[PDB]
């Protein structure tokens, strides 16, 4: 019997028959089903994922989830035993998920991260990403749902699982200098690094973001412009609205209809044509126009024009 955290560094231990799990490992989990309660079998003896219950556990089971959430292990169990019944379509070459479970928001997010350049700091988060863009992406939607504290069937927004997933990657090297230009103030010039550095609320047009937005100032309205961008990419969110989308000017979009919350997702990107993505259905357009809340753009180093 083989015992691990990670499915990295296993740990052979000597099993019997009697007791159950629960009473020799702890909480312990075949796939993604529970056997705490369950008796040793014939056919068990194969790997098991267990709480950590020593300092070694523990150690390695930050290494590759990078938390210690003694939790964590129990939410990616359960919504690994709902992912890995979904089915992983190939559309337009792009891995999607079939509508199950009120996973609309996971798809568009899941193709939304195989078109943007992104490199995550846990390891699990990282070998899964690659098998997600290979097709194995159960692990992959797992995960998403455990480090952002969501449960399957809950409703989610991919504004709201973009920033948790980019808080877990590697954007140090981003940067984002804004300048606020105010006649009583003046002007004032500040930076944002990381995460804040690829996402703004307010806008969903990137050269906009450039030309620059009305935004508050403490005396009373200002103007708000983008001075400088280093990131691989850039994330232009704002509530639902219609909007006109054109090929070439943008990478993927975020479609939302319906109510608040209890609404549904669809994906949109742009290729040699227009690109309609919803689970495992493909509808391909020449120009698009409908309510989108999230627009991602590619980038490496801009630098404004203005004084
Ligand atoms: C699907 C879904 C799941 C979870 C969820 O959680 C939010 C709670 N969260 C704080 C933890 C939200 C959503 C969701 O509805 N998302 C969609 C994209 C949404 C729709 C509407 C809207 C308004 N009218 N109608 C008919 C729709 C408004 C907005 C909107 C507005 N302003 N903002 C910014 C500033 C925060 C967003 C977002
Ligand atoms: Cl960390
Ligand atoms: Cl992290
Ligand atoms: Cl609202
Ligand atoms: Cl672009
Ligand atoms: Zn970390
Ligand atoms: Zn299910
Ligand atoms: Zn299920
Ligand atoms: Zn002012
Ligand atoms: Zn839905």
């Amino acid at each position: 019997v083989f015992t691990t955290v990670d499915n990295i560094n296993l740990h052979t231990q000597v099993v019997d028959m009697s007791m159950t799990y629960g009473q020799q490992f702890g909480p312990t989990y075949l796939d993604g089903a529970d056997v705490t309660k369950i008796k040793p079998h014939n056919s068990h003896e194969k790997t098991f994922y267990v709480l950590p219950n020593d300092d070694t556990l523990r150690v390695e089971a930050f290494e590759y989830y990078h938390t210690t959430d003694p939790s964590f292990l129990g939410r990616y169990m359960s919504a690994l035993n709902h992912t890995k019944k979904w089915k992983y379509p190939q559309v337009n070459g792009l891995t999607s998920i079939k509508w199950a479970d009120n996973n609309c928001y996971l798809a568009t997010a899941l193709l939304t991260l195989q078109q943007i350049e992104l490199k995550f700091n846990p390891p699990a988060l990282q070998d899964a990403y690659y098998r997600a863009r290979a097709g194995e992406a159960a692990n992959f939607c797992a995960l998403i749902l455990a480090y952002c504290n969501k449960t399957v069937g809950e409703l989610g927004d991919v504004r709201e699982t973009m920033s948790y997933l980019f808080q877990h990657a590697n954007l140090d090297s981003c940067k984002r200098v804004l300048n606020v230009v105010c006649k009583t103030c003046g002007q004032q010039q500040t930076t944002l690094k990381g995460v804040e550095a690829v996402m703004y609320m307010g806008t969903l047009s990137y050269e906009q973001f450039k030309k620059g937005v009305q935004i508050p100032c403490t005396c009373g309205q200002a103007t708000k412009y983008l001075v400088q961008q280093e990131s691989p990419f850039v994330m232009m969110s704002a509530p639902p609205a219609q909007y006109e989308l054109k090929h070439g000017t943008f990478t993927c979009a975020s479609e939302y209809t319906g109510n608040y919350q209890c609404g549904h997702y669809k994906h949109i990107t742009s290729k040699e044509t227009l690109y309609c993505i919803d689970g495992a259905l493909l509808t391909k357009s020449s120009e698009y126009k409908g309510p989108i809340t999230d627009v991602f753009y590619k980038e490496n180093s801009y630098t404004t024009t203005i004084k």
